[PDB]
């Protein structure tokens, strides 16, 4: 059965993988995400599986709950911010990988983040490629990213289903 | 018609004006201040006029209520933070200008920010040159200017009214 | 009588010694953590004295109730944050030192914070080595490292009442 080397959060109904380099404050990103009111699934590494055409993403026992940032150690976050703000599965919705500004590749469209696709077992996840800047408040930069993918989601969900005619 | 190359958001009851060099985070601050409650007039570019002795700032059509933040590209403000999170228009109060800390001139007095004064159509208006460092939470720093702006205005009001004598 | 060179804040009931380099935000994150809920005892510099077995952190007149940001200069933080926002005096439970990550010690167990033990007037208090990113959310981490603290101290203070058999 597979893996899945990311963190995994619920924000705004949305399964997000986030992605990037050693040592950039993912775990950070994590805990400042589950401040603002949005859920853990898992840090590290995700169990994946397929169930009725959905990749669902499930944290391991053990790990489940637990989060390690260095200088604070692990982190009970059920104990610290509720039996709410862990969950121990859902359907993953889009992959964020956090890229360093100066390896970012070229913006075709800069009213628009940098959309690729994921091969997560088969099925294709909406990627984005986002730059990491220190200081901008990027849980909310995040937050903000992910508000406007479900949107944009319902557009083309809109659009799909105005093809009644 | 006059124009004027900053970013204008009410915050404190004050209309403020910011400005700097490319790429610092002056959008991302303006996201950050809408989510601390604040209000955007506009980003990027304001339709400047005076009316009744005010100095007024307005935003022109079309790009009302978007703001562009790299990464994420347009963000629609009303959809995401509500109706109330925008304005059309407001008196412009307080100029900051978010400088370099090694471009920063001498510090007269410690305990004051940094005062200096912007001719906007011949108005003056207030400017702080307020040094970045990233990651200090911005935000919160700004909004404590202005809050601390406002309080110091009123505090000449309350003055030249106590020269009733 | 006994001064000390750090910020002193009520954290999560504790009262919390902030240490380290200048120029690195301390007084930044005193703002911040004011902001979050917590309390300011004092900015810079920290009476200290031994009544009844306590160590008490108390802030000298004319200072109290004020903090030094550079940029904004002098803020009266009852005035903008409330009279619940300061306290007079408090014990000291937790001294935090901010470390630059280059200038951090090995870490024996990366699991848990590096702990060490201050002197202060002959009392033994618990002093963590904290490494400092800039914007990963300093005052999350800090919060978040107290709250930490203070289940560790209560899970010692079981330990020791458990031994009753």
């Amino acid at each position: 059965k597979q893996t899945w080397h990311a963190n995994f959060l619920v924000i705004d109904k949305m399964g997000v993988l986030i992605t990037g380099e050693a040592n950039i404050g993912k775990s950070e990103l994590s805990l400042a995400l589950i401040d603002r009111g949005h859920q853990l699934v898992c840090d590290d590494v995700i169990d994946l599986k397929q169930e009725n055409n959905q990749l669902i993403g499930s944290c391991p026992s053990v790990a489940n709950g637990y989060i390690l940032i260095t200088g604070i150690g692990i982190i009970d976050v059920p104990k610290l911010f509720g039996l709410d703000a862990v969950v121990n599965q859902h359907e993953v919705h889009l992959s964020i990988s956090l890229v360093k500004p100066e390896k970012m590749p070229l913006l075709d469209d800069p009213l628009n983040p940098l959309y690729r696709t994921e091969i997560i077992l088969g099925i294709n996840v909406p990627k984005i490629l986002f730059p990491i800047h220190p200081g901008r408040n990027l849980p909310l930069l995040i937050e903000t990213l992910v508000r406007n993918h479900r949107l944009k989601m319902e557009g083309y969900d809109s659009s799909h289903h105005f093809h009644e005619h």
